[PDB]
């Protein structure tokens, strides 16, 4: 399908890697490509970050870049976009008035939650009459066994399930952010971890894309390939459909 895509950022060998792994698409967490010059059938979208990202130019450029429309990163997050609904929500109208297709903003976690900032959220664009396209969410496993994959699918199935809107998955891979330090999976833990979720993400109906976080390991410790070299991990993510 037209599932599979990446996170990625500017370094030696970024187009050939794209096309390597067979990426349908890709984001950089910006409004342009950042300098990533993208293979053919590998479609950019752009992404607003933050509060300071909301500008005519920036929104003007996101539109020349694509058609899809990425809005605030982890704004439940002190260390992200740090913002509150109700900042989120008036700034929504500018996002809105591009005409793109229109992602929520992609909570870090809590998205079923009753109460919780995805919940208000969609609640009062509900309540002002706003358009909300899809839901982009972040998931990090913890528990590193066969076990995962089916975890992934009840955080999905529940977002769904609460909301009804289309689920885009921009960052997903196995990490403990629990402990005081971040804890990784052996590497044959991972490569199993892409190959089973990757299967799942296919099957399910209402998920229209996924992102592993991510591309190379100059970005994270679980990156698919180093320059154009992909790991076991990367094999599985090119072998997926
Ligand atoms: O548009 C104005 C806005 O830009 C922000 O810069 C962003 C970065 O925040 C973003 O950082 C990514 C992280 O959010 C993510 O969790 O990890 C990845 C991988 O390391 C990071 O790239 O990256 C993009 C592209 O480089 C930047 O545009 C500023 O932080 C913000 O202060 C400013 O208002
Ligand atoms: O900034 C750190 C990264 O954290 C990710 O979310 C984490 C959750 O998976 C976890 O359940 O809770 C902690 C909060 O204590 C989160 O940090 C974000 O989704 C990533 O984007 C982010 O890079
Ligand atoms: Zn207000």
């Amino acid at each position: 399908g037209t599932k599979k895509g990446v996170s990625a950022a500017a370094f030696s060998g970024v187009t050939a890697a794209l096309g390597d792994v067979g990426a349908r698409w890709f984001y950089t967490w910006a409004a342009d490509p950042q300098g990533i010059t993208a293979p053919a059938g590998t479609e950019f979208v752009p992404m607003i970050w933050g509060r300071d990202s909301v500008t005519a130019d920036q929104l003007q450029r996101a539109k020349a870049a694509g058609s899809t429309l990425l809005a605030f990163n982890a704004p439940d997050l002190a260390g992200q976009a740090n913002m509150s609904v109700e900042t989120a929500l008036d700034l929504w109208p500018q996002l809105q008035a591009t005409g793109m297709r229109l992602g929520a903003p992609a909570v870090a976690y809590g998205g079923d939650t009753p109460g919780g900032w995805l919940d208000r959220f969609m609640s009062g664009a509900a309540a002002r009459g706003y358009r909300v396209d899809f839901i982009p969410l972040h998931w990090y496993g913890g528990d590193f066994s066969a076990a995962a994959t089916g975890q992934l699918q009840s955080y999905l199935q529940a977002v769904y399930n609460r909301y009804h809107r289309p689920i885009w998955l921009t960052e997903y891979a196995l990490t403990d952010f629990s402990g005081s330090t971040p804890r990784y999976p052996s590497a044959a833990e991972q490569a199993d971890f892409v190959s089973r979720s990757t299967a799942m993400l296919n099957g399910l109906s209402f998920v229209e894309r996924y992102a592993w976080f991510s591309l190379s390991t100059s970005t994270t410790p679980t990156g698919l390939y180093t320059g154009t070299t992909p790991n076991s991990s990367g094999v599985a993510y090119r072998a997926a459909g």
